[PDB]
């Protein structure tokens, strides 16, 4: 229930602007969000003036234009076969089976897409790895592309269901700056857990495995909830109930 | 051109000339034995239609929805998945009620005792129409085997045997079933029957619409050899 | 060339690109399969996997975050090394503690794949693939903390599946463990018969190492035979 | 423990407090960084002696220090260098263990060079002063600040190398000149000095009246040091007495 469980003063005004802001981020790439993260992106640079940055900002772009590339391009394919007269489909199974074959030349599309850009994402992971100066990797500029890299690598994943491949980059997402006191990388945490508990209830796996998923689950649940909703609001309240009872 | 015309998926052109023309059938037989059975007939072909524009308006309503709450590519695949079911569902329910009417329509035509009556134009006209209707609803739904007693019946008919579709659907009925047994490890001697049976109805097709020895037929042999 | 260099790429220490293209190929062969022993299988393999990166992240921040700290009464040399001695301890500890919990995965991951008796499905190129990645990373786990005689059984499981033992890596792996046996029991003053037999074991896979990149009659065989002679 | 336990009023204890650092300060590794102050004493006091021995004295103590200073900057270079440098066929974690203990026996081997070449000036400048026959000069403040300087640069390279058991007999010969027995430090590395030699009679199952020698020494600077830089009857002090005790 993970997915169906997510929905003034001077201070909560401020807040619901954050969140909004945040989640926005975390979603699929559009030219809007394409192009305002690479016009503040190219300026960092500007400012940080480091060639391992450079790299990494190359990559990275790289990366997001694999995505958006092939994003257009299964729109366009879906559109060519939908305008194609078939005279020789007769039969309801025939149109099944024609659209099956079709969703699997998309889904064989966006499979080498995501492989080639999470390629460039790990690349400009490297040059970032690159920057051995402390000092360095404490600016603002480092923080924000290294946080950008890893949240495209995870809404990638999350996009044809790697869920439990998410879950590694998401906890090294936490770890940078403050991200650890950003709902959706809680929510999306919660999320990978819950789909590993489903798959062990589903499977009839090892009660062990399968507490020890829910329990992840619920931790993240809760500081998701915390997260948005504030402690002892009538939502944060409520996920406490669903735990207990 | 003629016999694949009369073997095309129901339309409303199709429909308007069918029944136009088996209700003036119907008064030249003046028979209420018949008159029952084009009345089913009639029921059944009319669900099949129904079902049609009820699954064209369900997919159109369904693609014209907003979907603010669909981000990731595996929702539209489970939604969409979702409403193959219930078109699948639909279609299925419609398919059995379809049957229905022709299972009643095939009553009130075995009702008709006297053999002067059973040899009519007019009889044969609508018992191969219920046959064939009934053959495309179960093909429509890639339930094969069942098409296979139909199309049997079907080419008893009059002249039906020379027609070409007819042995083209029994031919692919077959194949599915060598394929089924094939598939679930099934009795060899069931596998070489229905091999044989389509083979039999590959040829016949062939010979019907290219002729014998032409380099369709020729080939078709060469290929069973 | 490049299928040479394909499958050396995997016989390493788990990274980014390895990982990425690892998991969306087993999680897509999971499908195809549709076993639920298969499934709770990756899942045990992919999370002992997971325990060895996340180890490998912790020892670079350990050894960074220790090199940065300032150490106002350290003025001496031989404190520097004893305390360098006290961090490769604790690294050597955190290293070995993440090898045995990813073992523990891969050993599960086992157990639900000896789950599968049905023998059709044990045949399947999905169960095999599991099987190879799985003895492939447990192999590499106690290669990198030099437990070479451990080694041993793993590679001997792995060469048995597929065309595995067309696989030039798992010979030079092979190779090197039983020459690690063999010098041991020199040391150790061993058997005679373990020596030999190591010596054997040891021969045999670095000649079909060779003989698998190189080829029969190319000059690198042919001083490997002239050695042994 | 002698290391763990030695680790270091708006009137006498502000005064106290100044001086423990002052000496603390002068008992470091030379470094380039800062040296100038050091080096610019070093010259006014030849300048003000003008004695060709101790000029010679002074040209060797110099020469000994700048062997030591460069030496650390190799090091720290050196370091760098091979922690920037791409290890290609560098896999597992035993073969960067091999490596780093490659790399420590190339730096322990140029530092012991040093060393050597180090205490050769050292020995070469206390011949110089030991040329310095008149008893007058001898005692004038310029001399015993060279000497004083030498001893303390000699046990330091020792002591560096942990060659604890050599700075005995250079600390024995440092605490003789004028007021130095009054300095914390060199109270502290006899004790620790002593300590070492205590526990090398424990591990090498030496003879016991060695070991309970040893462990005397150690004490008696160990005492002497706290009471020098904490004071007797103080937290500290009471504390060194009751370990001894019990």
């Amino acid at each position: 229930q993970v997915d169906e469980l997510l929905k003034l003063t001077e201070d909560q005004k401020k807040k619901k602007k954050e969140i909004m802001e945040q989640e926005s981020l975390w979603k699929n790439p559009d030219f809007k969000g394409y192009n305002k993260t690479f016009q503040e992106l190219h300026q960092l640079s500007k400012t940080f003036a480091n060639n391992q940055f450079r790299l990494a900002l190359s990559n990275y772009q790289s990366g997001v234009n694999t995505i958006m590339k092939n994003r257009d391009w299964v729109e366009q394919y879906r559109k060519e076969e939908a305008e194609k007269k078939r005279l020789d489909e007769k039969w309801y199974w025939q149109k099944v089976d024609r659209k099956a074959r079709e969703e699997r030349v998309v889904y064989r599309e966006k499979m080498k897409a995501k492989q080639d850009a999470l390629n460039y994402f790990s690349k400009a992971i490297n040059h970032l790895d690159e920057i051995k100066n402390p000092d360095l990797r404490e600016r603002p500029e480092f923080k924000r592309l290294l946080s950008d890299v890893y949240r495209s690598w995870i809404m990638a994943e999350y996009d044809l269901q790697n869920l439990p491949q998410t879950i590694p980059i998401l906890e090294l997402y936490i770890e940078i700056d403050d991200n650890e006191k950003e709902y959706p990388a809680h929510k999306y945490l919660a999320s990978a857990y819950s789909f590993e508990e489903n798959m062990i209830k589903k499977t009839k796996g090892p009660d062990d495995m399968l507490f020890k998923y829910r329990y992840k689950k619920n931790v993240h649940l809760l500081r998701a909830t915390e997260l948005k909703y504030g402690k002892d609001s009538p939502e944060y309240k409520h996920i406490v109930n669903v735990i207990n009872r």
